[PDB]
């Protein structure tokens, strides 16, 4: 409740020069940035505990624990003790310690990576500062300077409205109403919340432009001091992420059952109520998966990376999932499939068609200059422009320099500067009186100006707009100079002229004007925008103009790719069905072969409507029809046709196509880049908003941003998506197939009573090894060449982790990993004295540190420790057989249809994954000093091949398995073990 007075007189402000830049600096270092301050968070404090002290590492803890105190108890009574509990207690402890160090360097980098992207995409307001509009970062704005907003833009700072143009805000957010409220620079009520005079942070000009002097600036502001509770916010979890976990449910309760079953044949077999309870805890931990999330969650980040480094922004982890099972892409063409960068080739007048492009000059013998229709045409193309010559190119030629407005007032501008002379004169010459813009509901841009004859002081009066419209508004034709009726004859020949300039891929525009009776309109009566003050029919058309505006390059190639992958491809454009049918022709949507109704009937010759609609692949369906029609027809276009193109379309409609797309039970991602369009960026699935020529609205309503505005981007971030689903699939089977040689060795010592073959150093060492590098590794794969020919995928139907994953990894390829190692570990005893048959029941003989005396086969008498080096010899060989039947496992894994003579061994960290382990064995099994501490014997050179046979069944194996995939789709293999 103030002035415009009082508040330049307040803050300090000019309402028609803003502030000063030596000013503005001031108060922008005086008083700090316009942008809002983090909330309170958690150090690394408890950060550090969820990871060395969560659920798994815990029971490790205690193992520690546990040694420890068995050390203690030693030393304290035995004299000349032994240290195999202090060394293991030293061992555990570093790998509770390490896994938290591992983790901790993963769980960071993903909280930067996202945090890197916010800055990606920053906003910048427009602010008038010394006189001048300039476009600078929402953080730059201070309190005082003059702030201009446009339909489209956010409101950056808490404005004072100081001039408006039929200004609309939508305060929704704050208070919760999407109801377009005014903004006036009157006051209008005591609440600051329901006066009009004020704009606000966070809101959005829906419709109008408007001025405004920044009353209040950063933290300062309501949903800043509102902010306290915002603070907490929510966020959530992906569907992959749902489905990981639900599958560890199962698991767990598999696990549980086993245990107590474990628990009944232990006590039916003797042992002590004690044993029991420890089998049960040690087979359920050992049953549990562990890992799965941490990989899922980096293996996405990751692939994020990588996608915006190929230009697509993301606001969240759930659209890097949802990109991937992309089945329909409603695409714009303007801004996406076209460059945007046209230029004038043919006009229409006198019934006559002018080519032009005088190359930067006066010749090319186009048209006589003199005429007299020429110059009423080159005078509306020059007035009714809104577009001007960006300050400071007077050296630049006429056509490379830089312009400020549409691409179609542009390219007129440029032909009108260089055949036809300076615009600033031509504008000056007629004085601008009222205008009224350009917009897609309404389809033509109109503006009234004064007459520049000295003679008559009359009004003149001049349209653009698409030809059918101007068409609806003309009783009268400018021939020869003179004025004509529009009869029959000349509709006929404007309508071939409009296939003749259409068919070329040339956008059409038509022209026309009338002189406004100063009798009936004086010249000192206002027209203001508001009733109809011109006649809109009666005009007088001039003629047509036309540019040509070319597609990209890797179009074509990306709707090739489309149609291979089974997906469907439609066009929605503001344009004509002859252009769009043309696009289509030239992009590749329309392909050889296919025609329409239309096509049918020419070349049989008989009418569109005798013609079978079913007879035609593709169609191309007009917006009067659309509004006219309900929602079967609607289904059996889709259904029926396979290329189908939409003309004439308004923003409201796009939202009745994509309810369409999805009711068949598609994906649909959808391109915006206005006002209108938001709400479709919502219903649909994927939201991919420009980011070039985008407004906050779009980007804001948007689940991705499009850096490019390329449509080629689009196919290519899809082929991204199929990829982080193929390498999940191939580390998760991975993982879970070195499982079953961990546990058969406890079971068959349990129930045979037979010398235990893998120890706790040992399975440690498997888990650290084999597990951890050569699976990071397998993320970093390419994709096979058939990711693109293959058809979607329907989340309902296929999953993650499905009943076919743990036939191959647990049935097929464990069970050979286990025989592997059984074999090295029945060798090493048979040649050191103890033969097969004579080791079951070895066991309760074998444990007693008490018989010195155990004989062998051979009949020798062996001791304690005699024996225990030899079962830990089998322990280390064990050990190495693991790595080397991974190696197999691991080569088998980077593909799943095609061979590796096909794929290729250009993984690089996949080889050093394969050296590295190798390196680890050999390191550890003849280290000097490994025997003290970690209990490892070194290897006699022909145990290293006991594996070698069992590592190459398992490549042949899979090889063929899959040769028989590749030539029999759909067969008896690929029903069953292709997961
Ligand atoms: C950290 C862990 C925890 C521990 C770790 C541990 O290892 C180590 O840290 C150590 O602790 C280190 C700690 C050290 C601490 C300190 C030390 O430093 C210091 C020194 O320690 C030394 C000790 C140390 O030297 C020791 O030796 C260490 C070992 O300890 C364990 C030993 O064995 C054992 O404990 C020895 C100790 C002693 O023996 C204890 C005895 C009992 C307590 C108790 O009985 C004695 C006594 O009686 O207790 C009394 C107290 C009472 O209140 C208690 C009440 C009793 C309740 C009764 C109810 C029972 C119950 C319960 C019901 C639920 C069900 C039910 C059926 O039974 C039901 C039925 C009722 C109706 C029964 C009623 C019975 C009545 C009984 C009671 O009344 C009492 O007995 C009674 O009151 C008594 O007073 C009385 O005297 C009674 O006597 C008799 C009773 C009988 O005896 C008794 O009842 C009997 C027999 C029952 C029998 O079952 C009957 C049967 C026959 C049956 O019925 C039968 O007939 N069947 C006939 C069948 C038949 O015909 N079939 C014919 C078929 C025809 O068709 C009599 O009968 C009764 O009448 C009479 O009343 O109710 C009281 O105090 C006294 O009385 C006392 O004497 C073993 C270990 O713990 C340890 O090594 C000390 O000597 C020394 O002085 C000290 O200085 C977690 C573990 C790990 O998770 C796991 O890995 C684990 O490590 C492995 C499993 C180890 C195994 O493998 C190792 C090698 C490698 C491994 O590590 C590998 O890692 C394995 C891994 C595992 C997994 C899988 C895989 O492999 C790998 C895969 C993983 C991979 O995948 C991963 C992915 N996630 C990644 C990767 O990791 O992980 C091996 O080395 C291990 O050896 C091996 O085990
Ligand atoms: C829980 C999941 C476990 C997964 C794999 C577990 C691996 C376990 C493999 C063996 C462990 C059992 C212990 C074997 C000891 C049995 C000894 C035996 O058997 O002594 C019989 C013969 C020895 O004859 P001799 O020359 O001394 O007699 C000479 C006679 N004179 C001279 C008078 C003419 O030994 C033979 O013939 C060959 C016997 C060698 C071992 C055969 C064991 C059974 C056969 C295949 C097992 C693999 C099954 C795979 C199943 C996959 C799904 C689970
Ligand atoms: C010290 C440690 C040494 C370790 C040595 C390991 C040796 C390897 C072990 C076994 C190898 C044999 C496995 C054969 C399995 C069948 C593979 C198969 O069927 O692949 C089919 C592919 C055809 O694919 P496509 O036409 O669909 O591609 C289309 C590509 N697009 C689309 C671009 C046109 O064929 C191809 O890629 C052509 C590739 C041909 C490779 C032939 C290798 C066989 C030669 C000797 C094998 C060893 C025999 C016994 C050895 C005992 C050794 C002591
Ligand atoms: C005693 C008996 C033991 C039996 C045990 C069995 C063990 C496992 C059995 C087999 C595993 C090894 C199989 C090796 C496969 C080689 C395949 C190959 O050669 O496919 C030729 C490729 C194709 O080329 P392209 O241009 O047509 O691809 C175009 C790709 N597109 C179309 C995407 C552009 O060429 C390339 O990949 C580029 C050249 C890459 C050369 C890789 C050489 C390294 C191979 C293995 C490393 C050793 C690891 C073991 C470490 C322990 C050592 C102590
Ligand atoms: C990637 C992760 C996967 C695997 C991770 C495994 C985690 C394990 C972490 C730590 C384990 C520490 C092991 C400590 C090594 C032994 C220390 C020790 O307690 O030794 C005690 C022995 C004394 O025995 P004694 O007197 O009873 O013998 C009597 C012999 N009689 C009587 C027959 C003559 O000391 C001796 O023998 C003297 C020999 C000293 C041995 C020097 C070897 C250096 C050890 C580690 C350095 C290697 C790091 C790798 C760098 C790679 C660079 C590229
Ligand atoms: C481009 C870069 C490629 C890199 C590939 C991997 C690099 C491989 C690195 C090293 C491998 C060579 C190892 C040579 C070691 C010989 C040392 C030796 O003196 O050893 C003697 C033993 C005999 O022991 P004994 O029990 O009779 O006497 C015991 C007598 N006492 C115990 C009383 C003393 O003999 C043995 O260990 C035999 C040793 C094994 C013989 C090698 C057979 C493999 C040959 C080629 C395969 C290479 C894979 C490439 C595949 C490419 C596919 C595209
Ligand atoms: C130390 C040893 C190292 C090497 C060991 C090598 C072991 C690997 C050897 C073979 C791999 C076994 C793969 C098992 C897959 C067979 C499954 C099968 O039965 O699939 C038959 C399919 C039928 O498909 P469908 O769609 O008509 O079914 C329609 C079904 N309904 C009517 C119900 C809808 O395909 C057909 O019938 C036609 C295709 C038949 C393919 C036969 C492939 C034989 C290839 C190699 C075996 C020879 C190895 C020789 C080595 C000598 C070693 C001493
Ligand atoms: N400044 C303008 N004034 C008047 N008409 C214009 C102007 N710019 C373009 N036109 C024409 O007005 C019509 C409205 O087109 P509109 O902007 O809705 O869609 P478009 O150009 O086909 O682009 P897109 O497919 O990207 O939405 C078109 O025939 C266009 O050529
Ligand atoms: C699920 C996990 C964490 C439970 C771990 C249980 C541990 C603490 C239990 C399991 C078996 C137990 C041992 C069983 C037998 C004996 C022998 C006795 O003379 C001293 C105690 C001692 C050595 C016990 C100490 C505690 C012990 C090691
Ligand atoms: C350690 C030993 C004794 C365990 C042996 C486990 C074997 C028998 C288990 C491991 C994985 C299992 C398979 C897992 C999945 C399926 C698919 C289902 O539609 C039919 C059963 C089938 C094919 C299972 C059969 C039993 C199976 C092969
Ligand atoms: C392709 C297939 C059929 C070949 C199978 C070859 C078999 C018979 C070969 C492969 C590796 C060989 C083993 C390699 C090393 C040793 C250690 C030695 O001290 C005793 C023999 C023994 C245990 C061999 C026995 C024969 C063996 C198992
Ligand atoms: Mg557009
Ligand atoms: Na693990
Ligand atoms: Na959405
Ligand atoms: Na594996
Ligand atoms: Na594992």
């Amino acid at each position: 409740k103030l002035s415009l007075d009082e508040l330049h007189n307040k803050y300090g402000t000019d309402l028609t020069r803003g502030l000063t830049n030596a000013r503005a600096k001031e108060i922008l270092a005086r008083d700090g940035p316009n942008s809002l301050t983090p909330p309170p968070t958690t150090p690394e404090w408890i950060k550090f505990c969820r990871q060395l002290f969560g659920g798994f590492s815990i029971l490790l803890w205690i193992g520690a624990i546990l040694c420890f105190l068995a050390y203690g108890i030693q030393a304290a009574t035995e004299d000349e003790p032994a240290n195999d509990n202090l060394y293991l207690g030293v061992v555990l402890s570093t790998v509770v310690i390490v896994t938290g160090c591992f983790s901790y360097y993963q769980e960071a980098k993903s909280s930067r990576i996202m945090d890197s992207f916010k800055n990606m995409v920053p906003q910048q307001a427009l602010v008038i500062r010394d006189g001048e509009k300039s476009t600078i970062n929402a953080e730059f704005v201070v309190a005082g300077d003059l702030v201009e907003v446009k339909g489209g833009d956010r409101i950056p700072a808490d404005l004072r409205i100081i001039s408006a143009h039929g200004c609309k805000v939508d305060n929704s957010s704050l208070t919760g109403e999407s109801e377009p409220q005014t903004r006036s620079p009157e006051f209008s009520s005591e609440n600051p919340l329901e006066t009009r005079n004020i704009a606000f942070f966070s809101t959005n000009c829906v419709e109008g432009t408007a001025r405004g002097v920044v009353v209040y600036t950063g933290d300062r502001t309501v949903m800043g001091r509102i902010a306290t509770l915002a603070s907490g916010l929510e966020v959530g979890r992906t569907p992959i992420a749902i489905e990981i976990e639900h599958f560890i449910h199962i698991i767990t309760g598999v696990a549980v059952f086993l245990g107590v079953s474990f628990f009944i044949l232990s006590l039916i077999l003797g042992y002590s109520w004690l044993e029991a309870v420890i089998f049960l805890i040690g087979i359920i931990v050992a049953n549990v998966p562990e890992g799965l999330l941490a990989t899922v969650t980096v293996c996405l980040t990751l692939t994020a990376k990588r996608m915006a480094r190929k230009n697509c922004l993301v606001k969240n982890l759930e659209a890097v999932e949802t990109l991937g099972s992309t089945s329909t892409i409603c695409s714009d063409k303007t801004g996406t499939l076209t460059q945007n960068r046209m230029t004038v080739a043919h006009m229409w007048f006198d019934n006559q068609i002018h080519e032009a492009d005088t190359t930067e000059n006066q010749s090319g013998a186009a048209f006589d200059k003199t005429s007299a229709t020429w110059s009423a045409l080159s005078r509306i193309a020059a007035l009714c422009n809104r577009a001007v010559f960006q300050a400071g190119q007077d050296n630049v030629p006429i056509l490379k320099r830089s312009v400020a407005g549409d691409a179609s007032e542009s390219a007129l501008l440029k032909c009108i500067e260089l055949c036809c002379g300076s615009v600033q004169g031509m504008r000056d010459r007629n004085p601008k009186i009222v205008e009224i813009p350009f917009n897609s509901t309404n389809k033509y841009q109109l503006s009234i100006h004064e007459n520049e004859k000295s003679s008559e002081s009359r009004y003149l009066l001049v349209m653009k707009g698409a030809p059918e419209r101007i068409l609806d508004r003309c009783s009268t034709i400018l021939l020869n100079g003179a004025e004509e009726p529009l009869k029959e004859d000349m509709k006929e020949a404007f309508q071939n002229a409009y296939l003749e300039l259409g068919g070329l891929g040339e956008r059409v525009l038509g022209f026309c004007h009338f002189a406004l009776p100063e009798d009936k309109y004086n010249e000192g009566y206002p027209f203001d925008a508001d009733e109809p003050n011109f006649p809109t029919t009666d005009l007088c058309f001039v003629g047509l103009m036309a540019m040509i505006d070319p597609p990209r390059a890797a179009v074509p190639d990306a709707v090739g790719k489309c149609r291979s992958a089974g997906i469907k491809v439609i066009m929605v454009t503001g344009d004509h069905p002859i252009t769009a049918k043309a696009i289509a022709k030239g992009v590749g949507i329309i392909s050889e072969g296919n025609e329409t109704i239309e096509d049918i009937a020419a070349r049989l010759n008989i009418p569109i409507g005798q013609v079978n609609p079913r007879d035609a692949k593709a169609c191309v369906v007009h917006g009067s029809d659309l509004k006219d029609l309900s929602t079967e027809v609607l289904d059996d276009i889709l259904h029926y046709h396979t290329e189908i193109v939409f003309a004439r379309t308004s923003p409201q409609q796009k939202l009745i196509i994509v309810e369409g797309c999805q009711r068949q039970g598609a994906i649909v991602a959808v391109t915006g880049d206005g006002v209108n369009d938001s709400p479709a960026l919502k219903k649909a699935d994927i939201g991919v908003a420009m980011g070039i020529s985008g407004s906050d609205v779009s980007k804001q309503a948007a689940d991705m941003i499009l850096l490019d505005d390329n449509f080629a981007s689009i196919v290519t971030g899809v082929e991204e998506g199929r990829l982080i689903f193929d390498n999940l699939k191939k580390s998760i089977a991975y993982t879970l197939t070195s499982n079953i040689p961990e546990i058969t060795p406890f079971l068959v010592f349990i129930i045979g009573n037979v010398p235990l073959p893998l120890g706790t150093v040992t399975i440690l060492c498997i888990d650290l090894g084999t597990d951890m590098v050569p699976a990071i590794s397998l993320a970093y794969e390419q994709a096979e060449s058939d990711i693109m020919k293959r058809q979607p995928r329907n989340p309902k139907t296929d999953k993650l982790v499905n009943e076919r994953l743990i036939s191959m990894a647990y049935g097929q390829i464990g069970m050979i990993q286990a025989l592997g190692g059984f074999f090295s570990y029945f060798v090493i005893l048979a040649e050191n004295g103890f033969l097969p048959m004579d080791l079951i029941g070895k066991r309760v003989r074998w444990d007693d540190r008490w018989i010195s005396d155990v004989e062998d086969s051979f009949g020798q008498q062996w001791t304690y420790e005699q024996r225990k080096i030899v079962e830990f010899t089998c322990h280390t060989s064990f050990f190495i057989s693991i790595v080397v039947v991974q190696w197999a496992d691991l080569i088998i894994c980077k593909t799943r249809r095609n061979s590796i003579f096909q794929q290729g061994m250009k993984n690089k960290i996949l080889i050093f994954g394969l050296f590295e382990e190798t390196a680890l064995a050999a390191f550890l099994s003849y280290c000097p000093g490994t025997d003290v501490a970690l209990r490892m014997y070194p290897l006699k050179p022909s145990w290293w091949f006991c594996a070698f046979p069992y590592s190459l069944i398992i490549f042949l194996y899979d090889e063929m398995r899959r040769f028989i995939i590749r030539r029999s789709p759909g067969g008896w293999v690929e029903q069953e073990t292709y997961y």
